[PDB]
């Protein structure tokens, strides 16, 4: 049976001795397990990303498939950072829970066996990095936290998911068109920071202080939760336009929770230098943005990567 | 025929030039329609003064017709409803309206809204319900209402608690309504008001600076929505950055950035050790608007809670 | 705490053999349980007579409890909540339960469903509510909610007007109530009935048989109801077979086999020239929930068609 | 420009005269129409399934591309069969209305220049045949009519959608997995009729009269509208299982609207001789049943099939 390695990142799921919590994995993997560090997704952050990308990228030969332990919060993050910057060809598997192992039917016991089993399936590999989480395989970038409650919260709201799992078994139907893991060009093995970007939220009556705040700062970069699509409101568009011709990148997403900003239909992105955060909502245009801002500060050349990737 | 009064905020969203009675003329199958031009604006630049307008003028004219339909951009429409769900004390049908194509294109969908928009506003049965929002063939309440898709004609979704009617050949078939006060039932008047308390909203995520947080704080605003992750949490920086402004005077509200859900009380963050309240259901534009009414009322954030729990 | 009945119709949806007390032992937190087996089989086994025997039961015992909570297989648990949100005439809360996946698998549904809706089904709050359907931390009226995926956990929606309220903590934020007419407030009787009129219901699809319609005509049927296609369509042959039913006696209910929206009343076909009727947001097994009870109430289509534009 | 062929099976949706109809057409493609047939799409049978396939591998080489005009009650069945037995490599695209042409804001202009936008692009080739409505391209397998009145009723409620159109162009991240068009053995060119089959609903207090009806015709396969995973009521289920063994072909669907009919959970498929449905509908087994019909007649080839196709 395939070896799984499970690396935690903060508490537990179910019930390392995660093999007595659930055994039933271990008629279907062997499977040990790393404790890579422990916080609250909420406090998430750039240096576990880097460190996360590091090991996997380092310990690929050791293993046949990754499982990753994550809280919900910031999963989908997370997710999209590795979909990006993980060069190992093995499964890499993030799975969480929405309720704690520790109160009635907690769903992180099963949720942790269908990671195992994805992470395992030899059709999972080359599919990029994914999230395992209520019977079902989504892709790293379109699957977001859809309700803050529902153990079903994890959806892939844009283009869907890519399987069902049934009795251990997967029926794959779908695979991501975007290019993912490899296919990057985004290297981070030598990097100990990463580049600076801020999201501001747009509504009616919005002050410009925080964009202001961030620009202050010399943020290399920020991302607009627009109106629509990828709308700003005056004082924040200002500030913005401003920022983007003295070398800040600035990418327009939105609030709304489905849908692509698209290339000029609002905006005249080419005036203004700014870039169509497409189908990225603001947290998943930021990983991105951190990313391209690696190689290139181009405002053309970030565009098409966010067309790209 | 009910007499019908139209308030357009914009462009026209129905072509064929406030008078959209010859852009669609079997309006007058259904009622007597007027309309004035109270502000001309893209959504996306919707403000305090606007709202403030809009709701003294709603509550002003309510005797001099039957209904009202207000023609808005929909970037922020669902603002602009929850707004005045909260403050119009007129009895009487407010039905909001807008168009996710250019009336100029091909199946424009402005024409048949509007249409929909003023057989709801004339309907017997839309009374009481609060303010609506009409869009494609569904009748939906002010405060759960939301922009789904940013493209999107069936984009408007009461996305927690669902709608109240469907619309077809120009009759509903009502099935809920609002349970939370509305209107006339809240205390909230802007009628002698000039200005709203200035609340602004902070977004949360991996690595989230707490410099767009304190620069408010800095400011001096009243309130602060967080746009937390999850059930309403926050990340480290902003956590203190909030929780410090929340004993020095500022009201902080917890929403969450997820699109559909309650933020609840207590879940894991001590919402009464820091004096924090939760938002519910309320998405973190949706906090803005019933902090800003709420800090009108009061400042004490335990009586805040009550009051988003209420409304 | 409240008292609460447990009625069960099959298996056990929680371990750890009516008595559930053990399995879920936070149960005596809330309130005081007891349970009886009523039935025991598998739901897709369902049938009128175990539909009369809990109409019945509820009907007699309601003196001796507070509220009710019925175990019921998933299968046709949408059928069953909205057979008795029409027969039940006790005012208090009647919530069904059911689980997803088996009590003896990983992250087994059934041990907090349970407890959820014995929350529900002893919140003050939950009264006048109608017949409910409790899954997944949500509380869903009778007649909306269905059976939306085969396998998922969160498969229970009121999918085209919405959930009543949400579950955190043992509390509810009830936020709509059905507006149909429910429970008392109908005139279903069945505490004198032993059998319901026969009632079979036919698929439409491309190259559709009419040999399943005829059959049910030829066995004398008193209803069919049709899962036509889009807005209530018939296939030609079934069109042919229904419309003569429709005069000679039998009564035709045009529902859809599209899993949302309304069968409207002559959107297309004209339902008066043939003598059928519409079933709006009632789904075919909806459907034939209260055809089947309008039959013991009358024969005559327009009658019917008021009552499916009012329960 | 393109070549694009407009095939119509019913009553227009814009407004052959569809170029004057909808007068932007003929910036973005060369339009030619033909009348296949004339009737209403809930009237949709065998027949013009046949002519419309044969007519469509026909005519292949003298045009770029096909729009197929087709009612919305049953285009998700037209589709799949299409999907099974187009051998043109060329996109052949369904389009319909959900409001009439003649009424307010009616959709079908709009619907129809996205069908030929999706129609003459070079990336929508060797994705099987397509449903455009409602500025979306869905798959003709996944893709089922999921609202009676509303004009974004038709989604892929179980795999999602293929790409969104927004000005003319298309972000296409996603492809169907299973085998389509060319990939399939199916061949209906010299058929003239197609093997019977029939759906029965599944319910409390059910009756199998109308399963025993079509047994006494002599019906080639059933496909059954179960209750929850696939599961039949007592009666229906005892005539099923006597007919699968003595030779009809009994598939396991789901009334239920999204989710798969899995093989070996709830029943003993390999016990009774049935087949599982997976994610098909009623009336998409329907449909594929029909074709593994002229194929073979074993149950355990035709679930190859159903896992196949």
């Amino acid at each position: 049976l395939p070896n799984i390695t499970i690396l935690a990142t903060g508490g537990t799921i179910a019930g390392e001795n995660l093999v007595n919590a659930v055994p039933q994995l271990k008629d279907i993997a062997n499977v040990k397990g790393e404790q890579v560090v422990n916080i609250g997704s909420q406090d998430m952050n750039d240096n576990v990303w880097l460190t996360l990308a590091k090991k996997i990228n380092t310990d690929c030969d050791k293993t046949d498939g990754f499982v990753i332990t994550h809280g919900t919060d910031t999963m989908e993050e997370t997710a999209y950072f590795l979909d990006l910057t993980v060069k190992c060809d093995k499964p890499v598997v993030m799975v969480g829970a929405m309720r704690p192992s520790t109160s009635m039917s907690a769903d992180g016991p099963f949720n942790l066996y269908n990671a195992v089993v994805t992470a395992a399936d030899k059709a999972s590999a080359n599919r990029g990095v994914l999230v395992v989480m209520n019977d079902t395989v989504l892709d790293g970038r379109d699957v977001t936290k859809t309700n803050t409650t529902d153990v079903a919260t994890f959806k892939s709201v844009n283009y869907g998911p890519l399987g069902y799992i049934h009795n251990g078994k997967i029926d794959y139907q779908r695979t991501p068109a975007r290019k993912h893991t490899s296919d990057t060009p985004f290297d981070v093995s030598k990097l100990n920071e990463l580049p600076k970007v801020g999201i501001v939220y747009n509504y009616a009556n919005a002050s410009d202080l925080p964009a202001k705040a961030l620009v202050d700062a010399g943020y290399d970069g920020i991302v607009s939760a627009g109106v629509g699509n990828g709308n700003l409101y005056k004082s924040v568009f200002d500030t913005l336009a401003t920022a983007a011709k003295n070398g800040t990148a600035v990418v327009r997403s939105s609030r709304v929770p489905t849908g692509a900003t698209t290339q000029d239909a609002e905006v005249d992105d080419a005036k203004y230098g700014f870039v169509a955060s497409g189908t990225l909502n603001p947290q998943k245009a930021r990983v991105l943005l951190q990313l391209a801002l690696t190689q290139t500060k181009d405002p053309q050349q970030i565009q098409q990567i966010f067309n790209q990737y």
